[PDB]
């Protein structure tokens, strides 16, 4: 990709999401969703934020390229779920990029 790294794979997390359903739709869903993350290096970013904008839009969009070929779906459901287990792994990762500075 242009000028993004990618990070190393990162265990999936357990993730509540305050409701029966939506536990355990994530518990039966969240081995679809992506495991690592891209992102580019901390000075191409005025904060944190702007990192984790990013990161998460390239990661997404790229994890709903991949699945698409596959010939598979992301409900409206998926990618609100993917979304915040996509911004939890680039946050995790600014923080690794951070703290070397």
């Amino acid at each position: 990709l242009g000028g993004y790294m990618l990070g190393s794979a990162m265990s999936r997390p357990l993730i509540h999401f305050g409701s029966d359903y939506e536990d355990r739709y994530y518990r039966e869903n969240m081995h679809r969703y992506p495991n690592q993350v891209y992102y580019r290096p901390v000075d191409q970013y005025s904060n944190q934020n702007n990192f984790v904008h990013d990161c998460v839009n390239i990661t997404v969009k790229e994890h709903t390229v991949t699945t698409t070929t596959k010939g598979e779906n992301f409900t409206e459901t998926d990618i609100k779920m993917m979304e915040r287990v996509v911004e939890q792994m680039c946050i995790t990762q600014y923080q690794r990029e951070s703290q070397a500075y």
